[PDB]
């Protein structure tokens, strides 16, 4: 009954773009911030009638935030550490949403602070989000926090850290990571499943979800199980190899290296849970109730992975 307007930031990011596409298709008007209008996705998103893009930085730009929230009733916020000041930006956005007065439900995409649950270090790009989560909880605005599982499409044969599905000379594939071969990890098809799940949270409403933490993951798989889904999907031998240090074969930003080293220690060295919150110990229950049509790792490897690889210029799929 009159779809409410949704405000979003980082519009071209996976989580935001997924929500935007489905929300607009069902009638929601969307107000989305993007750092720049250029780009395959930004251009794709601005061509959707129900969507309006507002280009500019979030860093020290509250005015843009006030503009974004004007006339909005719902918000889905996901920040990045890129411009630095992620905590600051997250608080400014929450304050801007409160000030707009019209936001009835504010969803923030949070991550754990591992050092709170054991003799473990805080993963640099995750812990900050939890801080923002604590802040948002204090605002007199209904809020819900989603914890995203590992994206299925992090996988690529390009020489990128942690999630390379390396193509060997013999046509076989190998995934090398510090993750214990058998401890199940939480996965997520961002493209297809983030959008529908977030929309159901909005449909259910703030009385049901105010204050809740939801694990946005629809299936748990150990690395060994992931490789077998790929092997089964591509009819190729795909095997997992546990490695102490992440193989970093290309140059990466300083902050990303620190993130990876934290990962070597937390999952490699300590074998700590991905979601170390007591609430998340099935961890997939709520997510599946929210969106029944979620896709698994085998469908990704077989139906999307080949196309994404060809799009990146790879030829193994001929
Ligand atoms: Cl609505
Ligand atoms: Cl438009
Ligand atoms: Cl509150
Ligand atoms: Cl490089």
């Amino acid at each position: 009954q009159q779809k409410k307007t949704i405000a979003v930031v980082n519009a071209t990011g996976r989580q935001a773009a997924s929500l935007i596409r489905v929300a607009a298709a069902v009638g929601h008007h969307v107000r989305a911030q993007v750092h720049s209008l250029k780009g395959l996705i930004a251009e794709e998103l601005q061509a959707i009638p129900n969507v309006t893009l507002f280009q500019g930085p979030l860093l020290n730009n509250v005015p843009l935030m006030d503009t974004l929230f004007e006339g909005a009733h719902l918000a889905f916020i996901n920040t990045t550490s890129q411009a630095g000041d992620e905590i600051a930006i997250g608080k400014d956005l929450a304050d801007a949403a409160k000030r707009a007065g019209t936001i009835q439900h504010y969803i923030y995409s949070s991550m754990p602070d591992h050092s709170l649950y054991g003799p473990w270090p805080a993963v640099p790009m995750w812990a900050p989000k939890f801080t923002v989560e604590n802040y948002v909880r204090q605002l007199g605005l209904p809020s819900t926090f989603v914890y995203a599982g590992i994206y299925n499409n992090n996988f690529t044969s390009l020489p990128y850290p942690l999630f390379q599905m390396e193509l060997m000379p013999d046509g076989t594939f190998e995934w090398h990571a510090p993750f214990d071969p058998d401890i199940p990890l939480p996965w997520l098809d961002a493209e297809h499943d983030v959008g529908p799940a977030l929309l159901q949270i909005f449909k259910d409403g703030p009385q049901k979800w105010n204050g809740h933490r939801i694990a946005l993951t629809f299936e748990t798989l150990s690395p060994v199980q992931v490789c077998a889904a790929f092997s089964r999907a591509l009819n190729r031998r795909v095997t997992y190899v546990q490695v102490p240090k992440v193989e970093i074969k290309v140059n990466i930003p300083v902050g990303y290296r620190e993130q990876l080293e934290a990962i070597e220690v937390v999952f490699g060295e300590h074998k700590a849970p991905y979601f170390p919150l007591p609430e998340f110990s099935r961890v997939t229950d709520e997510a599946r109730k929210l969106w029944s049509g979620w896709r698994d790792m085998e469908e990704y490897a077989r139906e999307v992975f080949p196309i994404e690889e060809e799009a990146n210029g790879l030829d193994w799929m001929l």
